[PDB]
């Protein structure tokens, strides 16, 4: 048995749990990377890169925000992994089975990710494999930091033709904090998961060298809006647009997932491609 201290409390889990339930897609992609058998997940909306798990091979335990608590009672999980989207449901889930919070601390992204991945390693007897995969991600980080130098960036999320911004220490702060991309707005302190609502005027005025764009609507709705939103008078005149430095980050990772061995690796590859 393992005793796990996390941001929301403490859990007790058998090592090598057989019936694994996952509500965080970063953890799901970690288990997939390590070849750990998964029992169930919310299949209402699954990231494209994880569509293996949209299959009938797996039990459907609802949506990210609305678990199927009955179907969970029918499984009786050895462990339930949750992150931010389910934090408000910590107490209800804890009633059904061992429940581990495994979101990232955005103020300490690398250390929190490392801790989270090492817990997974310990739990499934995959300790050294995780240690090596973390090192391989670090090799990506050290290279990208050099390409990132001197390139002022802004991070935006688009939905419905409108935008929010994120900077240092935010949900998407790893672009600045981990990958060493300078912030076009250093005084932008954001903790809203949905970003700070901003205008196109704000983006134009900040006039970033690079604009990282995360299209919510591509994943939540099935209709891309990011290129339409960006194709706008105030953005089209930015350095970022004129220099071909609008970087459409894949929202299947950035919006729906993050914090896993595969997603963090792929997220860094997407940044690096954008900086190249």
């Amino acid at each position: 048995e393992m005793t796990i201290k996390h941001q929301l409390g403490e859990a007790k889990v058998k090592k090598n749990p057989e019936k694994v339930v996952v509500f965080d897609f970063g953890v799901l992609d970690t288990l997939d990377k390590l070849g750990v058998k998964v029992t169930a997940l919310p299949q209402m909306n699954v990231p494209k890169y994880l569509e293996k798990y949209k299959s009938s091979d797996y039990q459907n335990v609802g949506s990210l925000m609305e678990p199927d608590f009955e179907k969970l009672s029918e499984i009786k999980p050895d462990v339930i992994f949750i992150s931010g989207r389910q934090a408000n449901l910590y107490d209800k889930l804890k009633e059904i089975g061992p429940t581990v919070y495994i979101g990232i601390d955005t103020q300490h992204y690398w250390d929190s990710f490392t801790n989270n991945m090492k817990l997974i390693g310990q739990m499934f007897g995959k300790e050294k494999e995780v240690d090596e995969e973390l090192a391989n991600i670090e090799k990506q980080i050290e290279e990208v930091k050099t390409k990132a130098a001197d390139k002022k960036a802004l991070i935006i999320l688009t939905t419905g033709g409108k935008v929010s911004a994120y900077g240092k220490g935010s949900r998407f702060g790893l672009i600045h904090d981990v990958l060493g991309v300078p912030a076009a707005d250093p005084n932008l302190k954001v903790t809203n998961p949905h970003g700070q609502s901003v205008s196109f005027e704000y983006i134009a005025e900040k006039n970033p060298d690079y604009l990282f764009v995360i299209d919510r609507d591509a994943v939540v709705e099935g209709k891309p809006t990011a290129k339409q939103t960006i194709e706008n008078a105030l953005v089209k005149k930015t350095k970022a647009y004129q220099n071909g430095h609008i970087v459409y980050l894949d929202p299947n990772y950035w919006y729906l997932s993050g914090g896993g061995l595969t997603s963090v690796s792929e997220m860094i590859k997407q940044v690096e491609e954008g900086l190249k």
